[PDB]
């Protein structure tokens, strides 16, 4: 129930635990599974692969992979599992998370903190089987791939992150958000590209790129033009915001790192109609921010997304959030004319 979870359940942990120790209670809790039906309208087929529901738990909750069979479980249409770096780091000094209940949002620098490639490929091989299964039922599994703070060579993280996940990915995600021009952009990805061309013995996993929100126009432009370029199979929009919005009430909003929440809800769904018109409608795109409910769900869609994100809102409304997107979508796509989820994907420019 909604109420319980809002109330009391989320407020209650709220007082006991500071923010990433809740986040790490919240994985085992998932992990476990000591948790508890999607309609046709809901299924998008997108990226070479089949979602049973559009609705996906987005990169940064489970970044080792520890717990994507209990994600799945809470209602997921899809999972994408970390931002994973090639060697182990731990990223920032504590504190690092920062709760902004009164804005329903958050701020995090936890500078990439991971175990590693090695780590969490033994532990997606060691399900890859289970994953398998549910790929073919419509519920596939996204990997975010990220680059040490150290390393020399990004390509060479990022390619890397390719050769060992790709294998056991349904769809890769770089980075180049985490809180330069069109050529060292270029340079980047398509070496990402070439080694995903390279894989072998195991599908292709479709290649998203994952973008801030604060972006220059020029910034927008380069990146719609290089991902048209490229041929880039989608993109991710947004990842958390620098800029502080006025009438954040938060004590802890001076504090340094990316917001995420209800704050970026907006920001978020101009950026989606933004990039959906400068890659004219052709790169699938994955809209994430400040997503509350299948209003919110609906309105990234018409932005121009196939599939959506949520993170925050789990982080103050719960398991039953999950739930309640899905139902409140579908109840507002038939209201609003669509036989289908894919029928509302860029309704916005559409007129
Ligand atoms: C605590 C926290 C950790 C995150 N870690 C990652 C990460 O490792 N990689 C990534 O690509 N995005 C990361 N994100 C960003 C989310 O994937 C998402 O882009 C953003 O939070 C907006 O969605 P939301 O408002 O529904 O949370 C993180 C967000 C939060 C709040
Ligand atoms: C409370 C919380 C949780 C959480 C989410 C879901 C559950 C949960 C999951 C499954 C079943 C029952 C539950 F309560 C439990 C705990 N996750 C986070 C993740 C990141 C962050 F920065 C902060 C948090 C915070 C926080 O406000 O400190
Ligand atoms: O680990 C992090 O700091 C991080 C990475 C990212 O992409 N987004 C975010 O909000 N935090
Ligand atoms: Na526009
Ligand atoms: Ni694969």
């Amino acid at each position: 129930d909604d109420h319980f979870y809002a109330e009391y359940l989320m407020p209650g942990l709220q007082r006991l635990l500071d923010p990433e120790s809740a986040h790490r209670l919240a994985v085992r809790v998932t992990s476990l599974g000591l948790l508890p039906q999607d309609s046709d309208m809901l299924e998008v087929k997108v990226l070479g692969h089949k979602f049973r529901n559009p609705v996906g738990i987005a990169a940064g909750f489970d970044k080792n992979g520890e717990a994507v069979d209990g994600l799945y479980k809470l209602g997921f249409g899809f999972v994408e599992v970390g931002s994973v770096t090639p060697q182990p780091q731990e990223g920032n000094p504590r504190p690092r998370v920062f709760r902004l209940p009164e804005d329903q949002a958050v701020i995090n620098r936890y500078g990439f903190n991971s175990h590693g490639l090695s780590v969490v490929e033994h532990r997606l091989r060691a399900r890859q089987q289970k994953q398998a299964q549910l790929t073919a039922d419509g519920l596939p599994l996204g990997i975010n791939l990220g680059k040490n703070k150290t390393s020399e060579d990004a390509a060479a993280d990022y390619a890397e992150g390719v050769r060992t996940l790709g294998p056991l990915a349904d769809y890769l995600v770089v980075n180049v958000s985490s809180p330069q021009g069109k050529t060292e952009l270029r340079h980047l990805l398509s070496k990402v590209l070439q080694e995903r061309d390279a894989l072998k013995g195991t599908r292709k996993p479709a290649v998203l790129v994952k973008i801030a929100p604060d972006l220059t126009a020029q910034d927008k432009e380069d990146i719609a033009s290089v991902a048209r370029e490229l041929g880039i199979d989608g993109l991710i929009v947004t990842n958390t915001t620098v800029s502080r919005p006025v009438g954040l009430q938060g004590a802890l909003r001076s504090e340094t790192g990316g917001l995420s929440g209800k704050p970026l809800r907006d920001l978020s769904t101009q950026t989606i109609r933004e990039m959906y018109a400068l890659t004219q409608g052709r790169i699938p795109i994955i809209g994430v921010g400040g997503v509350s409910s299948g209003q919110d769900a609906l309105e990234k869609i018409q932005a121009g997304a196939s599939l959506v994100q949520l993170y925050t809102a789990l982080i103050f409304l719960g398991p039953p959030v999950v739930v309640r997107v899905k139902r409140e979508l579908e109840a507002l796509l038939k209201e609003r004319g669509f036989t289908t989820v894919t029928d509302a994907i860029g309704a916005d420019h559409r007129r």
